[PDB]
């Protein structure tokens, strides 16, 4: 039409399934109303009718659309389409609706009572032909069409209407692909990731013909990592699946069990048809065991596999835009030849999901299990450090099983045979997903890792001055580096905290880090005595690629002494303070790019055994002092402790640190804890001697901490420093600071 | 093609080669080009199997063959030249050796001209500073950053805005203009860098460049040069050439500088050897790599080869009592044995450096090996001058600001502290820009022009708050009295 009525269509956010949510500008401009009914019309005659929201962080040009509704339109994601407004509530009187053969089989149950009675229940869903729409519940995902609407060809259905569930199900179209497909939707805890992914294979799989038309190189290579079940092959489908290409799947050992010359065979005709059916997507899934590294080959027919695979890979970028995207566990343990320029230029470290993710990787495969209320899925995803999704997969089917299996099977094992009334009747309790997650799964990894901590600037108490400085020094360099260019200031990147140990030195980092919104690589002691023992100081490489792979980042070594005081303290061995370890920490720093967000931060408690090849310019150079709490800061330590806490109103967090003076950040996290064991230890005792009552069951007495519990938890508190220390502490910085 | 060759059966490739060698000589002149040398005949230890020792013998028996009246001029090219079978480098096979290595700054300049030659660059796009940011890319990183970028600049705009209205047209082509931003963006996350091995380069470092020695100067300018620029009066006189000095002195002084300063002024390569590299090959046993570098200088000659620190091995096992043994070294001995095998004249000339001369092994001091003993010395005023001058001479500083006065009043001060004062007093000026920014952002009643960014006075009177002295005077007086004894005892 060439005047503005036209969107584009991106992913959506809301859990609805039948609506579509607009920028609170592109409602008034478009002349319409916040939930009014449009008409959502596009590729090949096909339209729909929805309702509208608004939502402030999808952009003007920009339209929300769950996965359902835009596969109903034809379109794929990534298209345009045109919204007309459509007042006209043709309000409906009867449905004839069917499901498919393909979803619905095995299921024994009255589908209109299982399904469709709370999902048509006081809803005012517009409906027209052609819509094949979905309802979850029962551990099922049900796929209706609707063949015949009382009014035609559309309708909106009133609570009073009537829903007519007659007839068989019917067999699947040619023209609408499945909704047991995977999309982007299911994937949780990779929404970073997936935005390389999708921005790298936009254009050369729904835009074709653009790059026939313009002389510029195609990513062709793609190879995606991390461990085992994170979610690499489920990425791939979903990309294929979206941008609507054709998908081959190669699976490593497959192609490897066959007989010798029959291998390469296949792997020759895999690409040929994969050729013949461009756009295209190739998925050489387990590729450490089809092109292991040099060292582990051993035999001619090994090797010339990894030739012919080679081969290919050079072979198919003359014309041909084909992607092949490949999937490894570890990506120093495929053969390096692979990795050469032309064949797998681009690298994708998917890597474990966190909080966050696990969060949305339990909502994804809770979707149709029909929990029960007391279920906070809150706690649980902050009881999975360590799992991948698979392990989540896998803990959810664990659980569901665990409610079939107390009762409703068992139960109903005599009476009565299987039916659909019991699948809707099972909720999951809480308990269930503890006994789950309690023992019967053995969380499958153990890495570093990777993640954006928690820790927020409130969760310190003091250190107002190193708040400052910590933020000019990680953030001015990115938020204005024409201020450094202009004038030519080079950013230094490096930082070492030093002073008592116990005081936030980690916590400064999880909190700049966190402010900033980088990645965090926490790199412990025993971590380096372990690299120093086993003589294996070429591991210290490996953790600076992390923190290239996961830019921007913050690595954070502490306890860098260690090395240092492990071969004896001030005398202790007689060689100087260079080490197998630290030595490795200087090279690969000095050797890092110009600036790619990386920013080292050390820590140590004695700052005297340090090797001083560190503290030159180039590497860590800005010492910074984390000195012993003061009143005004202890009352803070203390709240910020306390907070998580239910605590009396009557006790005093001034007088405590008012009585402990010299006190380290974590004595007075030590008396906390304590406090907190005394009132555990009454509660438990008072429920045991209420359960001795035998002569009538009541509500547990009031649990706020109370004071005098802090009167006893502070007559076994230790002072975790010497004078001494801080003396030693003063006398570095007077030295170093004032001597000359 | 190397694993194209290596793909067909037994039998297949060498049949191959054989019909391939054929063809060239039936089309002569010719060029044999053998991609991915060391994936067809690696080393014998690499090597297992007959299949793969015959096609090797099949390449050496082809190599050995062709040259009888057939002008075919065979150019193989491998990763690393010590990876393939040593019995292709022997005479008549494999005899000339080039090595292409990295770019450099002019060079990843002019890659980049060659790469956008028809992309349309904005006017803002300043290559410069694109090519001075791209230390680590080779050839294919520019030309993938060029295409990325350029894919970057057609995927924000001007395809999908174009999407509903109209389809695809040269117009939108021309009218593409990729801007610096963009530019920045596919350099800035987007492309992981491939390689960060030892550098070669003449580095851009010039006389003016560092404050005052003006004697060490010509004496540098002496030694690199006249045995060049003049062999005769060498050859007449019958004097040799010495082929080392030895700087040392406090550290941080300009040893560095006057390596990369002389290196430049003969438009000679430059191969830093930093401390952690000795250490390294110290700590891993591995001090068999110590070969390879000189074979870098010869590669890349003319050179001059810098060994800073060279006391770090020294020291590490402890320092003037330190461990039992003596000054022998597993490292320091390898570059003695080199040093003293390497040819009579292929004009690389070995620069050491050390902060610590008492603890270095003194059986480098001796003639034929580093000899000339150069003693950087702490600066003056007349050198501070120049030294503060020449460090901020790139940042705009203000002109009520005296830096003679700086100079009279940091005394002793090592040339390297004269250099955080320069970049302290930078960070005061640069948050006192932000902090007004943000002020000025402030503004919500009415945008304007930033204050004027001259480094102002009163920003070094609290840069010099901060000030340190970097080498105590017990230091100077240690490098005082090795200059006495060993120059003027007896
Ligand atoms: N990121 C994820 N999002 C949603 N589900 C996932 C994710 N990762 C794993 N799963 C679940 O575990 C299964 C394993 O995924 P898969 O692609 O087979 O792992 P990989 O290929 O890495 O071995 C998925 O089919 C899904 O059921
Ligand atoms: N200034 C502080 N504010 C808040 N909590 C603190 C502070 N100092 C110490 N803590 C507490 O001490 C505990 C350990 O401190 P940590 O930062 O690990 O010590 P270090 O700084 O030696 O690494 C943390 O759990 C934290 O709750
Ligand atoms: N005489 C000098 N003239 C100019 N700059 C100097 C001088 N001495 C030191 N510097 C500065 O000190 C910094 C480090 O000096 P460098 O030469 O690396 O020390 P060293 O001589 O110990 O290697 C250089 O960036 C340089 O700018």
């Amino acid at each position: 039409k060439n005047r503005p009525n036209r969107l584009i269509v991106d992913e959506a956010i809301n859990e609805d399934n039948s609506v579509v949510s607009l920028s609170q500008p592109k409602m008034d401009e478009l002349q319409l109303f916040r939930g009014d009914t449009v008409l959502l019309k596009g590729k090949k005659r096909r339209e729909a009718v929805c309702i509208v929201l608004s939502d402030d962080e999808c952009s003007d040009e920009k339209i929300r659309m769950n996965r359902v509704v835009r596969n109903n339109l034809r379109v794929r994601l990534g298209d345009v389409i045109s919204i007309q407004p459509c007042p006209d509530v043709k309000y409906g009187k009867r449905i004839h609706v069917l499901p498919i053969d393909d979803t619905v089989e095995g299921i024994t149950g009255n589908l209109f009572e299982v399904y469709l009675k709370p999902y048509f229940l006081e809803a005012y869903r517009p409906i027209r032909k052609g819509d094949i729409f979905l309802v979850r519940g029962g551990m099922r995902a049900v796929e209706f069409k609707v063949v015949e609407t009382d009014p035609s060809p559309y309708c909106i259905v009133a609570p009073d209407t009537v829903i007519h569930c007659e007839g068989e199900p019917i067999k699947r179209e040619d023209e609408e692909e499945s909704l047991n497909e995977v999309g982007y939707d299911d994937i949780g805890g990779c929404r970073k990731q997936l935005a390389q992914i999708k921005e790298m294979v936009e254009l050369p799989l729904r835009h074709p013909a653009l790059f026939k038309a313009i002389g510029v190189k195609p990513p062709r290579g793609i190879l995606l990592y991390g461990p085992p079940g994170t979610g690499k092959t489920l990425i791939a489908r979903a990309v294929a699946n979206e941008t609507g290409a054709f998908f081959f799947l190669i699976n490593g050992p497959e192609i490897m069990s066959k007989l010798a010359g029959e291998s390469e065979s296949n792997l020759r005709k895999a690409f040929e048809e994969a050729e013949k059916n461009a756009p295209a997507i190739i998925f050489i899934d387990e590729l450490d065991a089809i092109a292991p590294k040099r060292e582990k080959t051993h035999g001619e027919v090994e090797r010339r596999i990894v030739s012919q695979l080679l081969t290919l890979m050079d072979g198919l970028k003359q014309r041909a835009h084909v992607i092949v995207m490949a999937a490894t566990n570890r990506p120093n343990s495929i053969d390096p030849a692979l990795r050469r320029f032309g064949r797998f230029d681009r690298e994708v470290d998917i890597g474990i999901p966190d909080a966050t993710g696990r969060l949305e990787i339990l909502q994804i495969h809770t979707k149709n299990m029909k929990l029960a209320d007391d279920v906070d899925l809150e706690q649980v995803a902050n009881e999975t450090h360590g799992h991948v999704g698979a392990d989540l997969a896998a803990l959810c089917s664990e659980a569901a099983l665990q409610a079939i299996r107390k009762k409703m099977d068992l139960i109903d094992l005599e009476d009565e045979t299987i039916d659909a009334e019991v699948m809707n009747s099972l909720a999951v309790t809480m308990d269930d997903f503890r006994w789950a997650l309690s023992q019967s799964n053995p969380s499958a990894l153990r890495e570093t890792v990777v993640e954006v901590p928690q820790v927020t600037w409130e969760d310190i108490g003091g250190l107002e001055d190193v708040k400052r400085e910590l933020q000019e020094l990680v953030q001015y360099p990115v938020e204005h580096p024409d201020k450094f260019l202009k004038f030519g200031m080079t950013p230094s990147k490096g930082v070492l905290f030093y002073g008592p140990p116990g005081c936030g030195k980690t916590l400064l980092a999880k909190a700049i880090a966190n402010e900033c919104q980088a990645n965090f690589i926490s790199i412990k002691g025993p971590e380096l005595l372990t690299m120093w023992f086993g003589e294996s100081e070429a591991n210290v490489r490996e953790i600076f690629d992390k923190a290239r792979q996961a830019a921007p980042c913050v690595l954070f070594f502490d306890e860098l002494d260690s090395i240092a005081k492990a071969r004896g303290g001030n005398i202790g061995d007689g060689g100087g303070a260079a080490d197998r370890v630290i030595n490795q920490i200087l090279t690969e720093m000095d050797g890092m790019s110009t600036k790619k967000n990386v920013f080292i931060i050390g820590a140590t408690n004695r700052p005297d055994i340090i090797d001083p090849a560190i503290l030159r310019p180039g590497r860590l150079d800005q010492l910074i002092y984390i000195p012993l709490p003061d009143e005004k800061s202890r009352v803070a330590i203390l709240k910020a402790n306390l907070r998580k806490s239910p605590v009396a109103k009557d006790v005093d967090l001034e007088f405590l640190a008012k009585m402990t003076n010299g006190f380290s950040g974590a004595d007075l996290t030590e008396i906390c804890q304590r406090a907190c064991k005394l009132a555990i230890r009454e509660s438990i005792e008072s429920e045991i001697r209420r359960e001795r009552e035998r002569q009538t069951e009541e509500d547990d007495p009031v649990p706020e901490i109370r004071r005098d519990h802090f009167e006893e938890a502070m007559r076994f508190a230790r002072r975790s420093v010497s004078d001494n220390d801080i003396r030693k502490y003063e006398m570095f910085a007077q030295t170093l600071q004032q001597s000359r």
